[PDB]
């Protein structure tokens, strides 16, 4: 189906690293992370739905805690508010199809990201499931969303659902500027991200680690305001989502003959001992336009 193209003004030198990781057909990464693709942990609860397999069922429902948490902090989440969302870095499209059933009213959903082969899927699924007059796919650096067609439209919602780790901190400042320039005030921006409890002197594009209070700074120096922020998932949690997706690795890639999949097994395993030691977290970080 159609993607639109965006221009890069400034030349992000990491793209085409993060491009490669994201390259391998949909059908090898289904086996992966299941058939809904969502990429960033799951919860583990009582609402998660134990029908679904459990890395697509937790994923959904990270996704509804996120909302849950906003909407306690105070975020303007009413399906009157909502009537532009944009997802940033939006992988295979998961959060797209969510929140076009979360806000049936929402006029138009737009999809960022630099990866064609995850676009062209996403593409493909907001095609069957009817939802294409309302959700847009953008083969676009986040950097340059200041691009993106009608800006007398505003943003009421952007999601960045494990992206921003890709960002050099260049590109994440271009990020949040754009944005800020482009969502209305009170417009709330829902983050997860996997953030280390560390000082960072001491150390898949996995580059460009960030803390708490280098996200929480970026924010705040480009006209949002933090109104939640908490580990999420647990770290329990994410070492459980870890597993899963290394037991599925096991068995599809046992020889490790993609170097993606391989890089992905060295990260579930070595992160997932980061978490154990406490020097890192998954974060929900939910914050407002000034
Ligand atoms: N500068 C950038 N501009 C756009 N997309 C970017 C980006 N850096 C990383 N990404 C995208 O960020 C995504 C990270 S994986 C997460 C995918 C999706 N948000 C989900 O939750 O399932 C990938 O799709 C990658 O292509």
């Amino acid at each position: 189906s159609a993607i639109e193209v965006i221009h890069s003004s400034t030349a992000d030198h990491y793209q085409s690293k993060i491009e490669s990781v994201y390259a391998d057909p949909p059908e090898e990464w289904r086996k992966v992370i299941g058939n809904e693709f969502w990429y960033q942990y799951g919860v583990f609860d009582e609402k998660m739905d134990p029908s679904r397999l459990p890395l697509d069922a937790s994923g959904r429902r990270h996704m509804e805690y996120q909302f849950e948490l906003a909407e306690q902090a105070g975020a303007d989440l009413s399906s009157q508010s909502i009537r532009r969302a944009i997802d940033i870095g939006c992988g295979w499209g998961p959060v797209l199809s969510f929140l076009a059933e979360r806000y049936p009213h929402c006029e138009r959903i737009d999809g960022v990201n630099v990866s064609r082969p995850q676009l062209e899927y996403a593409s493909q699924v907001i095609s069957r499931e009817g939802l294409a007059a309302r959700v847009r796919l953008y083969l676009c650096n986040a950097k340059d969303i200041g691009a993106l067609p009608d800006p007398e439209l505003p943003y009421d919602l952007a999601i960045f659902r494990g992206s921003l780790f890709h960002f050099t901190p260049q590109v994440l400042q271009e990020t949040m500027q754009s944005l800020a320039q482009r969502m209305r005030p009170g417009g709330t921006v829902v983050i997860s991200e996997s953030l280390y409890k560390v000082d960072l002197a001491t150390y898949a594009a996995s580059g460009h680690r960030k803390t708490p209070d280098s996200l929480h700074k970026a924010l705040e120096d480009n006209g949002f305001d933090v109104i939640d922020r908490r580990i999420t998932p647990s770290n329990e949690e994410v070492i459980r989502w870890y597993g899963l997706v290394k037991d599925n690795l096991d068995a599809h890639y046992p020889d490790s003959r993609n170097p993606n999949f391989s890089e992905l097994r060295d990260i579930a395993i070595n992160f997932s001992d980061a978490l154990r030691k406490d020097k890192a977290s998954s974060f929900s970080f939910i914050a407002r336009r000034r």
